């Protein structure tokens, strides 16, 4: 009825994980629609360049956009096993005047083509705006907690300390490359435009009596009509598959970083320093996108092996392909930064969590800050590095031989050695002066290369 | 309504591609339904085993299994978040005396990992006999085909002719080879039982009060009611994903076997020596087979990607993407094999074209034999091979360059050099001749190879 | 050098990796040896069947299988373009007696497809028992392991405590089935024998002046030479590439597991439960290797699936370039991720106290359900105690997360005179080792009705 | 050797495939040159700004560049374990004066991550003119091809008529594509620079005690010696490992591109339309199989990089390292070879212009009919009658074709056939083949004006 019965599979992308407005751009209703419309902006613009099409025949054809049979069409389909051919015979039907006229000079990909053409850049339209929306969200994370000492990990081990804003950069950086990239691709779209069987606009030349000036503005024509600013000069009878090589390959490193970033929350989740929005709290919303933007990341070899086996102006073998991989690739998507969105809305930070794990740490990597001390005092760099070594051994052991606490610091204060250096100690290991330039490089970030890309998108956040 | 809304977006394998059955078997319907014979299951044997369960409570869930309130159950998912406590909710709403004994000490994973298993064994065993039928229908062309002479085909240029039928037994054997790799992966396909949150069945021992046989006893007891000859012993959460690979890994192999048949079919369509069954006749169902059959290779990487990253007992991002590919892959394998069905059961084939085809070949092919006969005719292999290169050369520019028939048999019979074997040159151009053991081997194949595996099905 | 001048790309998978004896199965020594070795098995058994073949002909191939002219084969190569040929040529040179019989009758998959075939199945042969040691001394730690309680991990959040021991289990199980899946790969690949340019063997035919039965044996006879049990009856050309498929898939699901298994290792390491084998601060670079190639394992396997699907007819050269590197890579690769395992396997370090800390810390949030239960034993409510231990255990989690303290839920529990029905019991009550299931019991049923069959094969290797 | 004994595997990449510019690129000599070359620029830069270092320091450390000891280094790292840190005391040796400030505030990346931005990007300069080789190739024969018929082919199987030309242009503009990502990903490709650890700056900001502007200053400094625009500001311990994404996400669609181009070859060399330039009645389009094959091996090898950025932890994890050491490399001399095979192809292909006429005249009488019937509704007949006569003529002479595999004799009947009386006279004309080919000589034409040569001019070298 909705989604369909029970008693049948239904995909989950439409049951359950994408929104309404991307389910509607995949839809049967969205499809068929933007076939008429194409059809329709075909006779006008025929018209307009003298082909015998009356006025009668647009207006019926134009108030007949929305007026689809889809019993008739299935029946004729059944029939003809051609869905376009299907569709031209049912539009004729309730448009009887203009009948003769419909899909005139055309081959199917006219209405396939162009209207794959219009949903991926309407697609497109739909992502870009949810991805600068939770680019926005952690940059006023980023912003907020960029002078927040936190532990830094690489190989999952204890290193010099970061921020917890600094880190959200990472993530926010990645995000930024994707919404560049997803840009560049709406942006640079070609229409295909009318183009004949096999590429070469014959029949259009052979209805304008040999005018090709008349069939270059049949192009042109429909090209604006369909909102495109630019349509390819070469084609076969289809746009080239590298397009959607090209749609998908973007999508797939998008899943790459949301995977990645969706891995560190959960890995914070573990440590308790971060959690999701609102005893056992599980970051199954990170999970999820991690789920999904795996799916996208494996759906780019789908269009790369497509391409790579196009004979010639065109093989049919793309068509079942893509009726599955283009759509499921943006409604994963979608769901994706829809979800990202709402756990960018109230990540949960626990600072008291992540001082605790800094001074179990921390000691082991201020070492060298310690014999500097010493040294300035008038110390020994030599003899303060062995004490230094052998307490940090016995600290060492008691976090892994007997599962204590650090007590370095402890061990230091309380030993005579370090006579010139006790009342230094809480200076020497305040958290904040090992971030480094952490705060100064998350402004200057923020400002320089994030900011900048969101402006266009103010109105929708 | 049946397939819902054209105002939403509905997967074409659901509305356009895959066959009612294998439709039900990733139904919502057929889920929840065994979602809930997998709880009545369990209470049967939880009962049989001590445990405070009555008769009129099991009388309550089996009279039930089918009456589901999808509306309830998605309310409840809104609200708790949490799939399987919403139909653990909803079947204890309407058996409110049941209600307190419903997924007693079983984790979420007893029904939905269970479940997973129970399709996959049934999606497997829709497979098998349209997979046998395609094999058996291959095998008639085959035999009918056996000894019909057709161009061989290497680096796709001329080469040493082969048979019909035995090109067909490529593409069966191929074919063969995912019949018995989808039998074992079925046949070996284990049921992951009762094994608590972290696979230590720590609740079910609790509610046995310590005893383990009882707990052994109950594994064994809905393994066996499920119709599984073996259970996993070792699990954590759920089973492991390695068998999710298993199975859409043979699916991925048995996709690679198509593409290449069906890409083989469209070329000799092109050739006009093979049509699909009944100006321009295009492969369609080749081509659809073809695309289908990639989408099938493309989803291997789902599986093998989240069992490479699944974290100790289990992480929670194995879902969402095995809601995809486990149903697709299963729905993209049917549909491959009934659209194959019906392109094995009548395919055309045109012996005169695969006939002319060979005249324009075989010459250029046959010239060893021509020297092999004038050598024993009492004549020289190093003047015979100069005179026959020359005049294949005169023919091949006839060909490429005058874009003519291939004349080189008309020059050997006219040149007077060649008056030793000229008698013989009808019998040395015979296509039959040169196609080595192609029907043999096709013979031998289907009997010793083909026949038995089909015996069952 | 033995790797090359360091002026040109060298493959790490030679130069840094995989073992000397991995390295040489897929050497060009190995290869262009095997070719001789197969035509000599050629001239063997066409001259048993009757073929002009010479015993002097015979044995001067056989004297020269390793005097291989690489130089000019190369020399030779640049003017053929054609390897096999080449090869011939220069086989012939050495063997100028058996120069015109070399070769009699094959194509050049005759030497191409069956030396990849012996290749592999002897890349397998080497691959089996490195996992076998694997699965072995994972086994016996295991064991060792069985009873020792630890902290679950779902979500990578706190769940039903589980032992070291059943958790490496999980770790086993997956790797059995990778032992069994070589296993069969290996055991039940097929040679492709002689088979003629298109796979019709009318070369062989017409040698044997139309005698069915002699191609036959001819066939049969090679296929023994090589040590292989069955050979094609079809083939085109080659052998189907749907068996590179059957094995680089196999090696791909290897590889998945392996990745698992070194991340929960790595994650293990940070909470520092156990390490890898023998400072403060350590990193899991081994482990972190074998995720680095288990990944390259998984990815591989496209490319023969994708090989397979656009294969034309009897053949097309379009596999040749592609399994040159796929095939060796995917074995060196494996091979490589196998040494490190059983290297990692050996020594793995155990914390019991950094475990204790954690199961102590996080135990009591998840045993309140028995705290309450030994309450209504006593005489209590459960609808009154189960509130009552709501709010202490809210308090404790705060404590947890906003004071950034230690769990002081037992603390609660031990200082309030609601819960003096059962204050004595608290320490069995919170018994780490009672919480653990059947944990151990699965661990010894499934050493010795799964693993130790599988292994018992292998106990020579050990 | 100089690929090495035979002993044991050697990659066939470069033993077999890539040319000796490429291998060295990607070379071992290459990459501890560079090493070195970084370490004299940030001790070049760290002296300038005022650190302790000499002259003579630095004349020692820039005189032994080149004077590699990579028996040293090998012993080193079997004791260290750790490859960067053999190189530094293994250099440190040759240069006993500068040993003790080599890679001074410096991780490991700064030489690893630094050297693998400039490798990648030197690659993808040997890459470009070698596209732009290939394209420059293959417009010419477009351009020479352009107003040739031949059969077109949609489902493989027979249609309107196109040019060589014309489908040669749906191969030049994949390739143009292709090469228009490449130059984009090599322009847009970020230096990583000095970042410390865990991306900070720690180290460098306490050599500088405290002045970030020296900091900023010795970013800029390196970053510019190097021969690069731009450095991040966002790093973790490495660059973001989305980079290698991008560089072999375009490759990746070069193999696809590759590929469909040259399996439209092989299946034009069965047709004996055309074939690979001479170098002889059976001939084997190896070549174009070869990069077939190559092609593939590229279109896998996008998931490496795929997966490796997905499951990077927070400031980076080890996992990444020896996968990065097999497919970065790989990818580009497999990209490489594709590119010189594919130059060699396109420098003299062949055409047979009476093979692709004879093919044209069995199949266009088939799609002349509808121009028949339109001819003598012109005469005065009718479209419907004629139609039906015209049907079984056809019908007719399809069977003569596939039932007695003779030669299409439909013009032959129509000829005889005193219905078609009124029409008899233009036949000739009626089916003569380029009326049938439509714009495809014009869309040639303004394709490589508008679209190719622009894009080429900038290589004129
Ligand atoms: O415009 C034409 O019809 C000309 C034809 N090109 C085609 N172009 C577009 N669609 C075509 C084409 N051919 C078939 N079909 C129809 O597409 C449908 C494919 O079904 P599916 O494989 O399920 O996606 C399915 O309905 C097919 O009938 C050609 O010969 O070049
Ligand atoms: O036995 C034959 O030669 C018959 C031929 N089949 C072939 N079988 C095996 N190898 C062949 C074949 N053809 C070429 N070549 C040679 O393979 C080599 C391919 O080189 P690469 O692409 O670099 O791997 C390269 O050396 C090629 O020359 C056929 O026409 O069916
Ligand atoms: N440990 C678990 N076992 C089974 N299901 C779970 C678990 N944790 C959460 N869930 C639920 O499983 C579903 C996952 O949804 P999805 O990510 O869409 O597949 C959600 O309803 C979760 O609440
Ligand atoms: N944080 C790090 N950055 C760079 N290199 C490292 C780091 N940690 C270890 N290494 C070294 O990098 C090399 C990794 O080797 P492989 O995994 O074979 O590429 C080893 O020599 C390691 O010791
Ligand atoms: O909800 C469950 O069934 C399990 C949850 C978990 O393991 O965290
Ligand atoms: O050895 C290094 O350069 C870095 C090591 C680390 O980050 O652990
Ligand atoms: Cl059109
Ligand atoms: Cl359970
Ligand atoms: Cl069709
Ligand atoms: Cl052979
Ligand atoms: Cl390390
Ligand atoms: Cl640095
Ligand atoms: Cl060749």
């Amino acid at each position: 009825g909705d989604h369909g019965s029970p008693d049948s599979y239904r995909s989950p992308l439409a049951s359950r994980y994408a929104s309404p407005e991307m389910c509607f751009v995949f839809s049967d209703r969205y499809k068929f629609r933007t076939w008429r419309q194409l059809w329709l902006w075909l006779a006008e613009a025929e018209q307009t360049l003298g082909l015998p099409i009356t006025d009668e025949q647009i207006q019926e054809m134009k108030s007949n956009l929305e007026n689809i049979d889809f019993k008739m069409a299935a029946e004729e389909e059944k029939r003809l096993r051609h869905d376009v051919m299907a569709h031209v015979h049912t539009f004729g039907h309730c448009c009887p005047k203009a009948a003769g006229i419909i899909h005139l000079g055309a081959t199917s990909c006219y209405v396939g083509d162009n209207t794959d053409l219009i949903i991926l850049r309407n697609a497109l339209d739909l992502l870009l705006p949810k991805l600068a929306r939770v680019i926005s969200r952690l940059a006023d994370f980023a912003k907020e907690r960029a002078s927040l000492p936190t532990l830094g990990f690489t190989h999952f081990q204890p290193a010099q300390l970061t921020t917890v804003g600094k880190r959200c950069c990472l993530w926010i950086q990645d995000l930024c490359m994707d919404l560049q990239n997803l840009k560049r691709v709406r942006d640079d779209l070609r229409f295909r435009g009318v183009k004949g069987t096999t590429g070469t606009q014959a029949s259009f030349l052979q209805l304008f009596e040999g005018d090709d000036h008349k069939v270059e503005q049949l192009d042109k024509m429909v090209t604006e009509k369909a909102g495109f600013k630019r349509a390819f000069i070469i084609t076969g009878q289809t746009y080239t598959r590298k397009v959607d090589i090209e749609v998908l390959s973007v999508l797939a490193s998008l899943g790459a970083s949301v995977h990645k970033i969706c891995t560190d929350i959960r890995l914070l989740a573990n440590l308790k320093e971060m959690e999701e929005p609102f005893y056992k709290r599980n970051p199954m919303r990170s999970e999820r996108c991690c789920s999904l933007a795996r799916h996208l990341m494996t759906l780019v070899m789908d269009p790369l092996q497509t391409a790579s086996v196009q004979w010639f102006e065109r093989t049919l073998d793309d068509s079942a392909n893509r009726r599955i991989c283009l759509a499921e690739a943006f409604l994963t998507a979608d769901t994706i930064l829809n979800t990202l969105q709402n756990i960018s809305e109230g990540l949960v930070v626990y600072p008291k969590v992540i001082e605790r794990r800094i001074r179990q740490e921390l000691p082991f990597m201020a070492t060298e800050n310690i014999i500097m001390a010493m040294v300035k005092a008038g110390g020994s760099r030599q003899d303060c590095h062995e004490k230094i070594r052998v307490l940090s051994q016995q600290a060492a052991s008691v976090v892994k031989q007997e599962g204590g606490d650090n007590d370095l610091i402890e061990r230091i204060q309380v030993d005579a050695y370090f006579s010139p250096i006790h009342s230094q100690l809480d200076h020497l290991l305040d958290p904040s002066s090992f971030t480094g330039r952490a705060s100064q490089q998350v402004q200057r970030f923020l400002e320089e290369e994030v900011y900048p890309l969101l402006k266009p998108y103010e109105s929708v956040m």
